[PDB]
C-alpha cells in the first residue's frame, strides 16, 4: 500500500543502525504514524502475497484470552512455534492480558468486554482503551507485546482506532499487524452498529532487519494494487463468536509472495 | 511553535463537535503526532508566556512516586487541587505507577529504576517503556492518566522519547506537557551520560474545549519567537535527586500570558 512502501523507503533512508538483541542487525527509525481509511478498502498488503487464514486465526486466538499454541495448530497456523515452550504456553501475553488483566486487588478486568460496552453507551469517552503492556507481568511472558496499546474513537457514526506499536518488524509483521486491527476495526463496528473509520498507526521502534534488505527493495519495486474489500457474512451474538468461515476477502490479487527469515 | 500553532488550526479547521463528560463541549480530532528536534531549543511555547515552575515541580513531585498534592502546595503550585480528595490525595495517579506499579503478587516494580538501568547497560531495547496506564487501578484514581504511556530510543549517543497522550486539551494542558516530557529527556541524558535527541508526541483524542475558541483566535494570532535554552546547574548522584534550582531557562521571551478556565 502507498502508506506501507512509503514506510519502507523511509527507514531505507533516515534508518540507523542498530545491534538487536537476536544479534541480527537492525536498520531503525523511532516514531512514525500512517492512517487507512477503512472505507477506501481493506488494508491487506498486495505488493506481496499475505496469508489472511493465518491472521484470521491469530485474532480469534487473542478474542478467546488463549495465549497456548495448541489452537493455533489445529489450524495449521505456526507464525507462534518459535516463541512457545514445551507445552505450547507464551505466558501470559495478548490474549490474556485482553480478556483477564489481574489487579492486585484479585481481581481480572475483561478489556474487550469493556470497551465494547463504552461503545455502546459512552462512544465519547476519551479513554476506550485496551492495554497488553502489564508491567507485572511481562517477566512471565515469552515476548513482550509489541503491538501494545490501541485506543477507540467515535465521530460522525464511524469507528477509528489508534494503535500503537512498541516495536515493529517492519517487513514480516507490519503487514499481520494492520491486517489484524483493521479486521478488529470492523468487527467491533458490526457489534454496535457503527460504521468503519480510519485505523491509525503510531510506531516506536520501527525496523527492517538486516536480513530482509533484497526482500525489501524487492517488493519496492512492485506497484500496489487496487485494495481488497472485507465482508462478513454474518452478525454473531457476541464478538468473541466469530468464526473464521464468517470472513470473506474479495479482489485480493497480490504480487508473488517474498520469504523471509523471522529473528527469534 | 510551529508545530503547535498548526495542530491549533487543524482543529478548528477539521475538529467534530463533542459532547464531552464535562458538558463544556470540545472540538475534536483522533490521532496526530509532532517532532521537537531538543537540539534546535527547549520546546516551551513562546506565544503565551507559560509557567516553568509548576511544570517543574509536578515532574519532580512524579519522580518522587508521590500522589500527595502537599508537596506541590509547600511549593505553590495549585494545577492539581480541584482533582484532590479532602486529604489532597489524587489516588494511584503517575507518581505511583512510575515508582511502585504493584504486582498482582504484591510486589512493586519501579519503571524509572528500570529504565536508567535500560539505558544504561542495553540502551539499543526495544523496550525502554513506562506505562501510568494500570488497568487494575483506573477506578482507584480521581483522574486516568492523560499521558498515558513513553518510549525511550537511543541511536548515536542521542536520546529520544515519545509520549502517548490518550486525552488532550489542546490550550491548556498540552504545552504543560510537552515541557514536562522534554524536560525528563534533558535529566535522563544527563543521568546516562547522552546527548538529546527527538521529543514526539501522539495523541489520541485531540481536543479544544468550547470556551477556548477566543483564547485560541488570540493566540494563533501572535508569531512564534526563538526557542529557549535549558540549562541544568548541577548534575545530582541520581534521577531522584534533582531540586528545582537546578534549572535555568535562557533566551524566554514570550508574548503574554493568556487566561483561560479549567474544565472539571
Ligand atoms: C505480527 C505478527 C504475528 N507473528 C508473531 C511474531 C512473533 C515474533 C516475531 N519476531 C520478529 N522478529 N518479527 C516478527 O514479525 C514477529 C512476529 C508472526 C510471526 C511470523 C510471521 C511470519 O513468519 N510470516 C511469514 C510466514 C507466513 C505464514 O507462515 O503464514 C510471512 O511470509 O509473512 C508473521 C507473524
Ligand atoms: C497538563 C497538565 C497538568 N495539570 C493537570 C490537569 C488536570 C486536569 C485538566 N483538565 C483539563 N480539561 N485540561 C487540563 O489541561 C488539565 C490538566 C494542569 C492543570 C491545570 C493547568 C492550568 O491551570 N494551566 C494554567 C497554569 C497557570 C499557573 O501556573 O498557575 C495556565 O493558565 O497555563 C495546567 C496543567
Ligand atoms: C513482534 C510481534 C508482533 O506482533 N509484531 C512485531 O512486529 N514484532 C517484532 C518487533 C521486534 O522486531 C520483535 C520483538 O522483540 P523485542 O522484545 O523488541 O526484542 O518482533
Ligand atoms: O496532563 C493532562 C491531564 C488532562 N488533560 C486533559 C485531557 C482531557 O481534556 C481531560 C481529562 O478527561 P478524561 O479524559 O480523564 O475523562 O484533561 C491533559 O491534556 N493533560
Amino acid at each position: 500500500m502507498k502508506q506501507y512502501l512509503e514506510l519502507m523507503q523511509k527507514v531505507l533512508d533516515e534508518g540507523t543502525q542498530k545491534n538487536d538483541r537476536t544479534g541480527t542487525g537492525t536498520l531503525s527509525i523511532f516514531g512514525h504514524q500512517m492512517r487507512f481509511n477503512l472505507q477506501d478498502g481493506f488494508p491487506l498488503v498486495t505488493t506481496k502475497r499475505c496469508h489472511l487464514r493465518s491472521i484470521i486465526h491469530e485474532l480469534l486466538w487473542f478474542l478467546q484470552g488463549d495465549t497456548n499454541i495448541a489452537y493455533l495448530h489445529e489450524n495449521n497456523v505456526t507464525i507462534w512455534d518459535e516463541w512457545a515452550d514445551e507445552n505450547g504456553d507464551l505466558g501470559p501475553v495478548y490474549g490474556k492480558q485482553w480478556r483477564a488483566w489481574p489487579t492486585p486487588d484479585g481481581r481480572h478486568i475483561d478489556q474487550i468486554t469493556t470497551v465494547l460496552n463504552q461503545l455502546k453507551n459512552d462512544p465519547d469517552s476519551e479513554r476506550i482503551i485496551v492495554s497488553a503492556w502489564n508491567v507485572g507481568e511481562l517477566d512471565k511472558m515469552a515476548l513482550a507485546p509489541c503491538h501494545a496499546f490501541f485506543q477507540f474513537y467515535v465521530a460522525d457514526g464511524k469507528l477509528s482506532c489508534q494503535l500503537y506499536q512498541r516495536s515493529c518488524d517492519v517487513f514480516l509483521g507490519l503487514p499481520f499487524n494492520i491486517a489484524s486491527y483493521a479486521l478488529l476495526v470492523h468487527m467491533m463496528a458490526q457489534q454496535c452498529d457503527l460504521e468503519v473509520g480510519d485505523f491509525v498507526w503510531t510506531g516506536g521502534d520501527t525496523h527492517l532487519y538486516s536480513n530482509h534488505m533484497d526482500q525489501t527493495h524487492l517488493q519496492l519495486s512492485r506497484e500496489p494494487r487496487p485494495l481488497p474489500k472485507l465482508i462478513i457474512k454474518r452478525k454473531p451474538e457476541s464478538i468473541f463468536d466469530y468464526r473464521f468461515e464468517d470472513f470473506e476477502i474479495e479482489g485480493y490479487d497480490p504480487h508473488p509472495g517474498i520469504k523471509a527469515p523471522v529473528a527469534i
